[PDB]
């Protein structure tokens, strides 16, 4: 790295990026370097850049196109920028508050997602990432073997489930087309079942893995500062919010990246 | 505001459940009796503190750890030549075998008395990689639902070293190099005690769950197969990720961590790389209702 300077975050996944200012465009070299770190860091993030929402949406379309999930709600004017947005006055459940990958009901999931803090605690509401790499290499040589030819259904009937009710089917380990590396592909909230298994088959290996995927060791814990912008891979890592900060007011946009279908 | 309510230390908290950390002190030195005042309230408060940046000697270390009480080194850890109170979390950059302490649990739970505390200090850890997990017992119960706690609030849980250095550990395979950890004799490993499953704290006088996977075998007077379940859920729910925090290590960082109401975890993400921190542990008592 020559054009940026890479801080990693664990042995596992995610890394600091400095050295770069996102208000301005990117050339080649720096814009490679970028896209290598996120190649193998996964998760990414840049402290200090109070980037407007065109620089927001321009950073995101390097990545791929701007395709914005389903179900958030968008600034006014800006129909890519959408909010991860709490009041100090709200009570409930905070939005994502399980390990999750974003919309995998899609035929074609997101590909990315980059957040950018506009109002953040001084301390509560970091987010949570692990890598699916990791998962997958870790099981055994025999667990991989056993499961590597499983496809999964997922559905959104969960979040918002007749679009909630329609299923896809993904491959349960996929090769990603930036990398060509494998990763684990599963998630509690949109996976239904494994494809052609009885509900009694297929709980519990889904249950197993959603255990194993989430172990503490696989992950890294970020935290957020104003002006922080964050890129995660939507298709080899899972993200969770984590609630602990009520009574403070938490604001973040996002943008959306479109993917490709999940391939073995 | 910590900034006003402290003034001898400042305080940073680390997440919204637990971990903080703490400057403008001097632990080579003695500590002044109203700094050694706010550091006991914040570690009451915050559970795991640290202090980055303290290049401290080993009498040194032994001193900040008598504040807290007795110095009381665990049954299992070899300690640095000339200091039999200061022990090693010592890893070989070329070691393959297994990582010490690597799923969460608290220290020694199956002594009558286990510690009520433990002074951690790094020696030499890798730029990145090797960070430590704790997460709060006092949330983990303070989240359980009123019916969970009324079902469980009475009950004993009996502790065992078996899986660590008894008849459970010799029966498999996953060793321990001798770096860090002593040759210890089976039935010491197998003797078992009970603790009751929901502790008062001592010095904040909350309340806590206090299970862990490692030492726990089962609940007294239940079968496995009745145990197995609820001590299942309990270490599930104790676990969950919001409940943590994740601590990152630098040269010269010194953490207090509560043995009772906390737990903690290492990450054996530094394959070939050396890591090497000392550690001295301060004796608790019984833990009771
Ligand atoms: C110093 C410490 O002793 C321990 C040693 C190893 C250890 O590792 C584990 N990690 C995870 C699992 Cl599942 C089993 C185990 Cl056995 C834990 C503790 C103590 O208790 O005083
Ligand atoms: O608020 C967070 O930390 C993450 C929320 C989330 O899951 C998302 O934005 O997709
Ligand atoms: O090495 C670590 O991060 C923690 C090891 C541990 O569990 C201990 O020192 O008791
Ligand atoms: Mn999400
Ligand atoms: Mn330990």
């Amino acid at each position: 790295f020559e054009r940026i300077a890479v801080q990693p975050l664990t042995g596992v996944l995610g890394a600091e990026i400095t050295g770069v200012d996102l208000r301005e465009p990117l050339d080649d070299s720096t814009w490679n370097e970028i896209l290598d770190a996120f190649h193998t860091y996964q998760v990414i993030y840049f402290p200090g850049q109070a980037i407007t929402n065109e620089q927001h949406i321009a950073f995101s379309r390097r990545f791929g196109p701007v395709d914005p999930v389903p179900l958030l709600k968008s600034i006014e004017g800006y129909p890519e920028v959408q909010m991860i947005r709490r009041e100090a006055n709200e009570s409930g459940r905070v939005i994502g508050d399980d390990w999750h990958t974003d919309s995998t009901f899609l035929d074609a999931p997101p590909a990315a997602v980059v957040m950018r803090a506009i109002d953040v605690p001084e301390h509560g509401g970091d987010t949570g990432f692990l890598s699916m790499y990791t998962a997958w290499e870790t099981l055994s040589p025999t667990m991989q073997a056993t499961i590597e030819g499983l496809n999964v259904v997922h559905s959104a009937t969960r979040v918002f489930g007749d679009a909630g009710d329609r299923e896809t089917v993904h491959p349960l380990v996929v090769t990603h087309p930036g990398s060509g590396r494998k990763g684990l592909y599963v998630n509690q909230v949109y996976c239904q079942r494994i494809e052609g298994m009885t509900d009694a088959e297929s709980k519990p290996l889904l249950q197993f893995l959603y255990e194993h995927a989430t172990r503490f060791d696989f992950t890294c814990r970020v935290r957020w500062k104003k002006d922080q912008v964050l890129v995660w891979d939507n298709l080899c890592t899972m993200h969770r919010a984590v609630p602990d900060y009520a009574g403070k007011f938490r604001y973040l946009t996002r943008t959306t990246v479109g993917g490709v279908r999940p391939a073995r």
